[PDB]
């Protein structure tokens, strides 16, 4: 595919959501508080997309990369790390 900065709107919070909420399920950093998504948002296409975002959780930030199926919608996460250092 192609990699491209996307902006940080409602689409792009929901995955940072979803991330934090799928790291909560693993308990890797225990249970965090989904703040925000901060610039910069990056998205790849792969037959869907692949998102790697910077996700302040807990007052912390992580990297997160995620993978969504176009024609389901269905998501995973990858990759949750942290914390990162600021963009």
């Amino acid at each position: 595919g192609e990699w491209e900065i996307i902006d940080i709107g409602p689409f792009t919070q929901n995955l940072g959501k979803f991330a934090v909420d799928e790291q909560n399920k693993i308990g890797k950093y225990g249970r965090l508080t989904f703040n925000k998504v901060i610039r910069p948002s990056m998205k790849k296409t792969i037959k869907g997309y692949e998102y790697q975002l910077y996700v302040r959780a807990s007052d912390k930030l992580f990297r997160a990369d995620i993978s969504e199926d176009y024609k389901t919608r269905g998501r995973k996460l990858l990759r949750f790390n942290g914390p990162v250092p600021p963009p």
